[PDB]
């Protein structure tokens, strides 16, 4: 490994994202002219708020990921006040941006991008890792328009916290426990959202949303692709053990074999040209 990098190695530019405990800033490495997205975290703020385990977990998970559909961690360094994580730079931004831009996806785009997400989850789950806060904001799009999944701060590695309200699974609201099936629940929401343009469970506030979730209170638009609807109905299931894709349902084989994905070639998704949006 090279001598640890430092801030002066970079020309910092625009802010790519802001959270409570981090800012992501686009930066150009001077020696190489390479663009990285550097996640900057303030040590004091992290210690003050008891987040050291979360930041520790984020790095450790990202170290264990070597797959085209996930944000890569290239390097880390620190100065007196801050931590720096050199991340992959997804030039085309969030998937949410495209959902809003074009309103809703057609069957081809939905099929393709859902398949990438399924493929990515299969990899993640194979490594015993749960995302716990999957959503279109966390699903970035590369320059070539393939997905790059990010934000692993909230992730858990399998031998407390609550994600974004609209993508929270029933079991979280009723047990404080999560598993692989939580991501699969989130997946059903995202699929619904690609086809319909909105998330399945909407309401005036977080409490009303949680109500609907545990009541399974949502419904499909008239035009919803029938095979996609069937897939969603097999993911948005209250009993987490009966969700297509989880271990008690025999995993990703049956999920990948769903009629909605009939024309999908699973083995080289990352090599294929995405449908134009
Ligand atoms: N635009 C981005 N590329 N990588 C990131 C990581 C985090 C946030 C935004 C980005």
């Amino acid at each position: 490994q090279p001598r640890k990098k430092r801030p002066e190695d970079f020309k910092f530019g625009k802010i790519l994202g802001e959270g409570s405990f981090s800012t992501v800033v686009l930066a150009r490495e001077l020696a190489t002219s390479r663009e990285y997205a550097i996640k900057i975290l303030e040590k004091r703020h992290i210690i003050k708020e008891n987040k050291v385990p979360y930041v520790t977990r984020e790095r450790d998970v990202m170290s264990r990921l070597d797959h085209p559909f996930f944000v890569k961690l290239y390097f880390t360094f620190q100065d007196d006040e801050k931590l720096y994580f050199g991340l992959s730079y997804a030039k085309n931004g969030e998937l949410l941006k495209y959902i809003r831009k074009i309103g809703s996806f057609d069957e081809t785009c939905t099929r393709f991008y859902t398949a990438e997400i399924v493929s990515a989850l299969e990899y993640l789950h194979g490594k015993g890792i749960i995302h716990r806060d999957l959503k279109p904001e966390n699903i970035l799009l590369n320059e070539d328009m393939h997905i790059q999944i990010t934000d692993f701060g909230t992730a858990k590695v399998l031998s407390s916290f609550v994600g974004t309200a609209q993508y929270v699974s029933p079991e979280l609201l009723t047990e404080k426990s999560a598993c692989k099936s939580s991501d699969l629940w989130a997946l059903g929401c995202i699929i619904y959202q690609l086809v319909a343009g909105l998330p399945p469970f909407r309401a005036g506030n977080e409490y009303l949303i949680f109500q609907k979730i545990i009541k399974l209170e949502y419904d499909f638009p008239e035009k919803f692709f029938p095979k996609a609807r069937d897939l969603v109905e097999k993911l948005l299931v209250l009993d987490a053990t009966k969700r297509l894709g989880c271990e008690e349902m025999e995993g990703y084989g049956p999920l990948k074999a769903h009629p909605f994905f009939e024309s999908v070639t699973w083995e080289n998704l990352h090599q294929q040209t995405p449908p134009k949006l």
